[PDB]
């Protein structure tokens, strides 16, 4: 149908503005801690300790398979790297100081993010 198309533009441009999201969430993230998921072979225990695991490699295999419907559903992803990371990790480690410098950066950029996503629909 004409309506399904519609929706799938739709869906085509929220992919496009969540793909601009990411790389500006990413690039608060200099040092690279949150790129990719915590190695299973390095971290052998992790899953005993972090039930949803997430990292922006992850993310970004599910933002190109257009599978991100509304901006919460992306933000819920952003908010586990962050979360899983201050759980696992104590406050006097780098990794930890990492998720709390990105949760603050990123903030601004999710701000204006909902803005967009309401304004043009």
């Amino acid at each position: 149908s004409m309506e399904q198309v519609a929706m799938e533009l739709r869906l085509t441009e929220l992919t496009r503005l969540l793909r601009s999201v990411l790389d500006q969430l990413q690039d608060k993230d200099p040092a690279r801690i949150f790129a990719q998921p915590v190695s299973l072979k390095e971290v052998p225990d992790y899953l005993d300790h972090i039930k949803h695991p997430m990292d922006f490699a992850t993310m970004r295999k599910r933002l190109e398979a257009q599978g991100y419907k509304n901006l919460h559903e992306f933000e819920e992803d952003f908010d586990l790297i962050i979360d899983n990371c201050m759980k696992y990790n104590a406050r006097d480690t780098v990794f930890y100081r990492a998720a709390v410098r990105l949760r603050d950066q990123g903030g601004v950029v999710l701000r204006q993010a909902r803005r967009e996503v309401d304004s043009i629909g």
